[PDB]
């Protein structure tokens, strides 16, 4: 059958009520990695079926829409979504009415226990029954809610897969104008945004009837307990919905302001990363750092003015429950003097204030989602009802005799409003005749091919065509698959043809040029083929199809003219493979006209000439005018060390204070109730007390001490996470800028810029708000468990068994959930990439009669996300049935221990223990969601930590070794006994060099390819350390002096000119240290006339990569920075390979005239540049051939002479 089947199918009453069938995937995920082939197979939910049902309705209603508009009553998707999925929502309503009405039993059974502990003369059986019936009503409420959630969430995965398939079946029949009116980006956003909103509205649709009920019964059952006063309490819960929203608007304002400053830092980093060569060689690295720090300081201050908007959310979650209990039990005591609080009317009016809170807090979200989704159903109903291509404008069943294409009196217009492109066209191409439709400028002709494929409106006329059609478009379409697929579109591989077709189009050299061969992937996610390459693949698809009629549109566009004749003779023309086909070629040239059997030339939209090429010459009418014209990383567990690194960064001291202020808030709260639970016993023990002031006041103060202490903690985990961000980024930017040259070359820049963008973002704006919620929920649960154990001291035995069961469900859940939420992210993207190709290429997909095949390639892509969405929706139900059993066992054991020990408890303590215990599940579910976000998001402190530790280059400046006074002036660089290599683990690239250069003579370096000439420039600047020997300059080894001082004193006109974005003020000088010289050198380099021309002058803006300035000007720009440096030695590099002579000529005279009194060492990419140099060093395979004059080398027949004859210079 199938190797892996949806487990549900086979399960019994007890494994399908408690979701025990997800157990095996859960155990497997933690230990082994999960892959797309271990995900279960969908039930026979498969898109093919869901889409069928949604379409059937639209058709009935739209078929009846001809009737509905005729009786406007436009067809409505809403009536189809409701007929198709409407009976299922009605079942889900009943599971919600039973959870809503079985959640008010437990608050009312509590009132019976707090009215038993009061009567000593009651048989103990009454108590043990209320303890059991308070666990059964709790079990029946969980196993029902978690079975409504399975239906509401699975219905979401089926609205998205049904409004994502009625859209992809309309894009393939929509007329040309609608595609032109809306950008393809907007049309693939009726699946990306609009269908996905329908999946997220699904959970909050049955809250338009529940929320307005749980809030109208809870207020009634609190009217009975506390009187009209409970109305004040609800006001302080209905006036926090406005306030929490106001904090949120002020947060977005902060986030948008930040997204401006972060994007600036990433851009200056990108430019530093993509130029770390010249930034290091010139000593500019100390300066480009201060530019990045200045932008980081601005980002850090803006994060300080957003701690205050996160302390406010911790105050509402932690201290809002107490404030409703104070306003309510304050108004009640005043409103009338006689009212007396008892345990029932103070701990049953607290368990009924929690049931009101989850529903009243989700009333704002329901209005947002049900209002964003009215916009979507308006868009998803416009696309579904726009006009469609006319299926029978062209006639394919039969044809007029001895012909294939006949159009009589046909006029075609792209749009009803637009001017008609073609008028009364008449054509009758005979079978197998090459007809070339050539016409003058004014374009058109195009409308001939698109008219025949049926893609324009036949306002008047008739078109008849017979046979299969193959269309080569004006702009080619390449599918996202392999080249071998593009060549055979939906065809079986006859090897002979595959050889005949590619080679006949000469794609054979191209296939060898393809790195992966013909099997390579082409498309957006593929090697980018050349424009001419694109046209050839398209022609190939057609030639393989072996179709009866070939409508070719300007295939000969980007093709090489010489190569094109070969394609014409081999495939298009009479001697070519396509010789019995009927071909209509729309071309704009006279070269191929003689070959054509007959030529259809037309003027405006009216045919002018219908004759052979000889006839065209004799006609001499407008034809004459036309002629003249690892595995662990995939699981992702986080080691306990990655949490000791965040702590050391925040501060070990700030971390103690956050805890000792959260263990001081708990005490205050766990005591403020021990005061209510001593005030609610005042009436029983003594008939009347006058102490209501001393008892209201103290409770209000102990509550305010909880609030003062939690705000001080929340403000110390939000100002202690902006000390981690400063410490962690400031060190990545320092180790990375100083990393040795090899790291930049071996490691792609894309990875380094990932760390300075996405990972430094999490460390700053995500971890601090998710560690203030793991703590909040951990302390709402530790307080709740301390009261029960103190009130009934034996409840302790149960805490250790239930804690093991709670840890095990979290360990197995997080591991599996993470893997499933990654397999889903990778899967979702393909569904959208296919839609964009179907909208862009729908004319080739339809003309080759392959529309169905392309509707099934979608269903195999919308049935690969579902196979990973379903396993996740079940996983959050196998956990929610484990946290709910370790939360219903606290209600049974906190009410089976009060009844065992009735004699020592009092009505109030039994109320305080049991009341709290009904709220363990909310706290425990938040602690599992928040512990999972921290483990997923704290991988970032691991990467920032590992990039920061790479090895570093020698000190930029070392004291005690400062450079000697005026050390460069002797100007002689002696290489002595030196050996060097690019990376540890490679063979020496230079060997034992021994040289002495007289100060100032121009020693050119001439070398064979593979002689490591490029090592010479790097070795002098200590980019690469000396493996053995020295490069002492003027008696001073460069090794002893600090790397930075030596580099600044020397001039390098680098091979690649780089202009980082900014100002010519900075590009010429970042330090900026002569006020007037910047112009003088620039004209010396013939650049000032261009600089003065632009009105701005200095500070003319230079784009990213200095793109605005032309390469030639940029090369001189290098000469300019150098012109300012004025060092004793000058080092050129790769002077010219493709650069123009005028700049090249300019450089050599200037460097000869201005750099004359200096040692000049020029590596030479062309031996032509090195002429008249006093002493020339020839290098071969790391050996110096000789040190003598160039003419002398020629007379002595050195390797240089062999190169000189290669140039032929002499």
């Amino acid at each position: 059958v199938d190797p892996n089947p949806y487990p549900e199918t086979s399960a019994g009453f007890l494994s399908r009520l408690f979701f025990w069938w997800f157990t095996k995937m859960a155990i497997y995920g933690y230990r082994h990695p999960l892959e797309e082939k271990d995900l279960w197979s969908l039930k026979e939910d498969r898109s093919q079926m869901v889409v069928q049902q949604l379409l059937e309705a639209w058709r009935k209603q739209e078929k009846q829409t001809a009737r509905h508009k005729a009786s406007p009553r436009k067809p409505s998707f809403l009536k189809a979504l409701l007929a198709t999925f409407g009976s299922s929502f009605l079942i889900s309503a009943c599971f919600k009415l039973i959870q809503d009405l079985l959640s008010f039993i437990n608050p009312q059974l509590l009132s019976i226990l707090i009215r038993f502990i009061s009567n000593p003369m009651g048989p103990s059986w009454w108590g043990f029954l209320v303890a059991g019936l308070m666990f059964l009503c709790s079990m029946m409420q969980s196993l029902i809610l978690q079975h409504y959630y399975h239906y509401i969430f699975v219905t979401g995965v089926k609205f998205r897969t049904g409004i994502m398939g009625v859209i992809y079946r309309k894009a393939l029949v929509i007329t040309n104008s609608v595609k032109r009116a809306s950008t393809v980006g907007e049309i693939v956003n009726l699946m990306s945004v609009d269908a996905q909103r329908f999946m997220d509205l699904a959970p909050f649709l049955n809250l338009l009837w529940s929320a307005p009920l749980q809030i109208i019964l809870a207020i009634y059952f609190l009217w009975q307990n506390l009187g009209p006063s409970v109305l004040a309490g609800v006001a302080f819960m209905v006036l926090l919905i406005p306030l929490n929203g106001a904090v949120a608007v002020k947060m977005r304002a902060f986030q948008v302001k930040q997204m401006k400053l972060k994007d600036s830092r990433i851009k200056l980093m990108s430019e530093i990363l993509n130029g770390i060569k010249v930034l290091k060689l010139y000593a500019w690295e100390p300066s480009f750092l201060k530019q990045v720090e200045g932008i980081r300081q601005g980002e850090l201050q803006l994060l300080r003015t957003a701690a205050y908007l996160h302390t406010t959310t911790t105050f509402t979650w932690m201290c809002s429950p107490f404030l409703v209990t104070l306003i309510t039990l304050w108004v009640y005591v005043y409103v009338d003097p006689n009212n007396v609080l008892d345990a029932e009317k103070a701990f049953v009016s607290v368990s009924l204030f929690n049931i009101l809170r989850l529903p009243l807090n989700m009333l704002p979200q329901l209005i947002s989602n049900l209002t964003q989704a009215s916009v979507s159903l308006k868009r998803i109903q416009q696309f579904l009802s726009q006009e469609e291509l006319d299926p029978q404008s062209v006639e394919r069943k039969t044809i007029s005799p001895g012909y294939a294409i006949t159009i009589h009196s046909g006029t075609f217009t792209w749009a009803q409003d637009l001017p008609p492109t073609l008028h009364s066209l008449d054509i009758q191409v005979p079978k197998g005749a090459l007809v070339a439709v050539v016409g003058p400028v004014g374009c058109g002709k195009s409308s001939l091919v698109s008219a025949l494929l049926g893609e324009m409106e036949k306002l008047e006329g008739k078109v008849h065509m017979k046979g299969s059609v193959a269309y080569v478009p004006q702009q080619a379409w390449i599918q996202n698959c392999t080249l071998q697929e593009n060549v055979l579109f939906g065809k079986a591989l006859n090897p002979k043809r595959y050889q005949q077709t590619l080679e006949a189009c000469a794609l054979l050299a191209d296939l060898e040029m393809l790195p992966g061969g013909d099997q390579t992937e082409i498309g957006e996610k593929g090697i980018n083929l050349s424009g001419g390459q694109r046209q050839r693949v398209s022609l190939a698809r057609a030639v393989y199809s072996d179709a009866d009629i070939f409508l070719l549109d300007d295939p000969l566009s980007a093709v090489d003219s010489h190569v094109a004749k070969h394609i014409f003779d081999h495939v298009i023309g009479p001697e070519g493979v396509l010789a019995g086909k009927t071909r209509v070629l729309v071309t704009h040239g006279i070269s191929f006209l003689p070959q054509t059997d007959f030529i259809i030339v037309l003027a405006d939209g009216q045919v002018s000439e219908m004759g052979p090429y000889p006839a065209l010459l004799q006609r001499n009418g407008s034809f004459a005018n036309f002629l003249c014209n690892e595995e662990k990383a995939a699981i992702g567990t986080v080691e306990l060390s990655v949490f000791w690194d965040y702590a050391k960064a925040v501060g070990l001291c700030t971390t103690l204070a956050i805890c000792l202020l959260y263990v001081g808030q708990s005490a205050a709260a766990i005591g403020a109730n021990v005061w209510l639970s001593a005030w609610t016993n005042d009436a029983m023990a003594d008939s009347r007390q006058n102490n209501t002031s001393l008892r209201l006041g103290v409770y209000a103060a102990l509550g305010i001490l909880q609030g003062f202490l939690v705000m001080l903690a929340a403000m110390a985990m939000a100002a202690g996470g902006i000390q981690a961000a400063r410490v962690l980024h400031q060190a990545l930017l320092h180790n990375k800028i100083r990393s040795p040259q090899s790291f930049f070359d071996t490691t792609p820049s894309g990875r380094i810029l990932n760390c300075f963008s996405k990972d430094i973002y999490v460390v700053d704006e995500v971890l601090a708000p998710v560690i203030l919620m793991l703590l909040n929920s951990f302390f709402n649960a530790i307080s709740t468990l301390v009261v029960i154990m103190a009130s009934t001291p034996l409840f302790t035995v149960v805490i250790l068994p239930l804690a093991v069961l709670y840890t095990l469900v979290q360990r197995f859940y997080a591991a599996t959930s993470r893997q499933l939420k990654r397999l889903e992210s990778v899967s979702r993207s393909p569904i959208y990439s296919h839609f964009s190709e179907t909208v862009t290429g729908a004319s080739v997909i339809r003309a080759y009669n392959r529309s169905r095949d392309f509707e099934i390639i979608s269903d195999t892509k919308v049935d690969a996300n579902q196979r990973s969405c379903y396993p996740y929706i079940i996983s959050n139900r196998w956990l929610s049935i484990g946290v709910e059993f370790v939360g219903n066992c606290v209600v049974l054991f906190a009410a089976l221990f009060a009844v065992i020990g009735r004699s020592s408890l009092n009505p109030g303590l039994v109320g305080l223990s049991v009341s709290y215990s009904l709220q363990v599940t909310f706290a425990l579910n938040w602690m599992i969601r928040m512990m999972s976000d921290l483990e997923s998001n704290i991988v970032a402190v691991e990467r920032v930590k590992e990039y920061s530790k790479t090895e570093t280059e020698a000190p930029w400046v070392v004291e005690g070794s400062r450079p000697p006074e005026g050390w460069p002036p002797r100007g002689e660089v002696e290489f002595r006994n030196y050996s060097v290599r690019y990376r540890p683990g490679l063979d020496l690239v230079l060997r034992d060099l021994s040289l002495h250069v007289h100060g100032g003579e121009k020693v050119g370096i001439v070398g064979r390819t593979g002689a490591g000439k490029s090592s010479m420039t790097l070795c002098l600047f200590r980019i690469l350390e000396a493996a053995k020997g020295e490069i002492r300059i003027d008696g001073l080894n460069v090794a002893d002096i600090g790397l930075h001082d030596v580099r600044s004193q020397l001039t390098i006109i680098p091979q690649d000119p780089i202009l980082f974005s900014g100002t010519l003020r900075m590009n010429l000088d970042p330090f900026g240290s002569s006020e007037e010289d910047i112009w003088w050198a620039l004209e010396l380099s013939h650049l000032h006339t261009f600089v003065s021309s632009q009105p701005a002058g200095l500070d003319f803006q230079c784009s990213e990569g200095g793109e605005n300035l032309s390469v030639g000007q940029r090369q001189l720009v290098c000469l300019a920075r150098a012109l300012l440096r004025k060092s004793r030695i000058l080092v050129l590099d790769e002077a010219t390979a493709a650069i123009d002579l005028e700049t090249d000529n300019l450089i050599q005279a200037t460097i000869r005239t201005q750099f004359d009194t200096c040692t000049v060492l020029t590596i030479a990419h062309r031996l032509n540049t090195i002429m008249d140099y006093t002493r020339v060093l020839v290098l071969d395979k790391g050996v110096v051939a000789e040190f003598d004059s160039p003419a002398n080398l020629i007379a002595a027949r050195g390797i240089f002479y062999g190169m000189a004859r290669d140039a032929g210079l002499a």
